[PDB]
């Protein structure tokens, strides 16, 4: 399980990531790996890219957030597969 002091990670995302978080309410610079995470988890429930039936599977091969991940689905329970994706679309401060 992934340390606790790495959500406390402050990161600049690149544009892409930054446009996509603009679209949940983003206003910054700079962010903690927690921002960014509560972010796309938001963007994840208000546009329900999970599965009805099969919740913890996220689908994104027709969006945005699949051009920034690459991949076309991913479980929520992948956490280590969920920060690889996303560190690969910021710079760390
Ligand atoms: C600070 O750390 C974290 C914050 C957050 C997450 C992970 C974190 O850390 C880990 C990486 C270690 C993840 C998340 C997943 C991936 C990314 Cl790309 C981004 C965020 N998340 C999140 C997002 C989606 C879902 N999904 C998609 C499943 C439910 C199942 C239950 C379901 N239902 C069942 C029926 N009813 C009646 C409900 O109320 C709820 C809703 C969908 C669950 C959690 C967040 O919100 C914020
Ligand atoms: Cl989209």
């Amino acid at each position: 399980q992934i340390p606790a002091s790495e959500q406390e990670t402050l990161v600049r995302p690149k544009p892409l990531l930054l446009k996509l978080l603009k679209s949940v309410g983003a206003q910054k610079d700079t962010y903690t790996m927690k921002e960014v995470l509560f972010y796309l988890g938001q963007y994840i429930m208000t546009k329900r890219l999970y599965d009805e039936k099969q919740q913890h599977i996220v689908y994104c091969s027709n969006d945005l957030l699949g051009d920034l991940f690459g991949v076309p689905s991913f479980s929520v329970k992948e956490h280590r597969k969920i920060y690889t994706m996303i560190y690969r679309n910021l710079v760390v401060v």
